[PDB]
């Protein structure tokens, strides 16, 4: 059935999902474009707005930081967060500079060029390696994500690409969204982007599942949670033929209300 979150740890190989997924070369031109079309939403909801704050927690971060290049010029303070060791692994074999970690300079180059150039590709690298200040272990679908670890409530919460991954049925998603809550202070933000219609993604020859939610569905579950939503955006593209079943992808921003009861 829905894969499993053993099933991650014992097939997710991060490596081959950041050179499929976020090499940004000549080849993997559908998720190039994809790719192309994240950046600049998160630039423009990071950079042009008002999501801005000390703390931000990024939630199944997998092995990547492109979600987080604009978010550092908004956010003193990253926590990244994933359910799968080797993610966490991978991450950090870039984030202490080591040989062999995965090339995210061309990723890094467009969003200096996003930002307007005001710095070049190794400053924009440092500026995020010194935000992020923990990589933790997580598991979106318990009450207490983190674990229960002692943490200041979040002034913004995000996660691209891992609750439609992450959730069977569209009660458990309701369920990964108050979970998600319980990390973020009332007046915070929730930046969330993901699949639309998507039923699986592949790593190669490796398959995992997804929910298939259209953008409205999105909308009403997240609103149902309590979130005004200020901010939604489609993206029409689609990642390649077999790769995947998407039509399109999300992105969004959410403001948690006041506290009442
Ligand atoms: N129950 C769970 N809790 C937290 N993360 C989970 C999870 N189940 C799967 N994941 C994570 O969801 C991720 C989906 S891949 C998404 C990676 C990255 N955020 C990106 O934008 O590309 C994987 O890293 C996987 O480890
Ligand atoms: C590329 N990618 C990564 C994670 C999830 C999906 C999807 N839910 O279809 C796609």
């Amino acid at each position: 059935g829905f894969t499993s979150k053993d099933t991650y740890l014992s097939h997710f190989n991060p490596r081959d999902y950041l050179e499929k997924y976020y090499s940004f070369g000549s080849r993997h031109c559908a998720e190039n474009e994809i790719l192309r079309h994240l950046l600049k939403n998160l630039f423009k909801i990071f950079c042009l707005g008002a999501v801005k704050g000390e703390l931000l927690i990024d939630i199944g971060s997998g092995p990547t930081i492109y979600q987080l290049l604009s978010a550092c010029e908004s956010f003193t303070e990253i926590i990244v967060s994933d359910y799968t060791d080797q993610n966490l692994w991978e991450l950090q074999k870039w984030l202490k500079k080591e040989p062999g970690a995965f090339d995210w300079s061309p990723v890094v180059t467009y969003v200096c060029d996003l930002e307007g150039n005001r710095m070049k590709g190794p400053e924009k690298e440092e500026k995020l390696r010194r935000a992020i200040k923990q990589v933790l272990k997580c598991d979106v679908t318990q009450s207490q994500p983190l674990g229960g670890v002692s943490l200041p409530p979040a002034d913004c919460l995000l996660s691209t690409l891992c609750l439609d991954a992450a959730c069977p049925d569209l009660p458990a998603y309701r369920t990964a969204l108050r979970n998600l809550g319980s990390l973020l202070k009332p007046g915070g933000f929730l930046v969330m982007v993901d699949a639309l219609k998507s039923s699986y993604y592949m790593i190669g020859e490796q398959k995992f599942s997804s929910l298939p939610l259209g953008w409205e569905t999105v909308r009403d579950a997240v609103e149902e949670a309590g979130y005004t939503i200020e901010q939604f955006e489609v993206i029409s593209q689609n990642y390649s033929s077999t790769t995947s079943n998407n039509e399109g992808l999300f992105s969004l921003v959410g403001r948690k209300p006041g506290r009442s009861e």
